[PDB]
């Protein structure tokens, strides 16, 4: 484990992270789609070989040596807000478990379903709180990307008010 587990906020493409393994903001398909999961297929192709994966689960595929956890997040555009919610938390805690059995100090993550699977709507607050109920209990150091300025204040505060 990390010697002093933290969370830090890096607004930056996660395809470029400094940590140990990546969390893929991955489709259930294994496609290379769109956004984080189009910037994880270019920079690890090879790690979406048997990526597919049912919406509430990770499965982690290496690259290499390099693990990436491909987490489906939901679709709110296909989800009810209450079902989008409880496979939103649920893909953190496979995220959680993977981190974990993998043994690593360090892990980038993207906030799951704040993107095109939004359903247009802004759920920073949302993902953030399912990634600390899932990821307080690990001691890896986790690195949270994001790309837009406000919300890296945003994420940065909420890190900061936990103290
Ligand atoms: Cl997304
Ligand atoms: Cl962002």
């Amino acid at each position: 484990g990390a010697m002093a587990p933290s969370y830090r906020v890096k607004r930056m493409d996660i395809a470029k992270n400094d940590e140990e393994c990546v969390v893929n903001a991955a489709n259930p398909r294994g496609l290379p789609g769109d956004g984080v999961c189009k910037a994880v297929y270019k920079k690890w192709p090879e790690s979406f070989k048997n990526s597919a994966t049912p919406v509430g689960t990770a499965k982690t595929v290496m690259c290499g040596t390099y693990p990436v956890i491909h987490a489906v997040g939901p679709n709110f555009s296909n989800y009810t807000e209450s079902e989008g919610d409880r496979e939103l938390a649920a893909a953190y805690r496979e995220v959680a478990k993977e981190v974990t059995r993998l043994g690593v100090n360090s892990v980038a993550i993207p906030l799951l379903s704040t993107g095109v699977y939004s359903g247009g709507k802004d759920r920073l607050t949302q993902s953030l709180n399912h990634l600390f109920t899932a990821m307080d209990s690990t001691d890896a150091d986790v690195v949270i990307y994001c790309r837009d300025k406000e919300w890296e204040k945003k994420i940065s505060e909420a890190i900061q008010m936990r103290t």
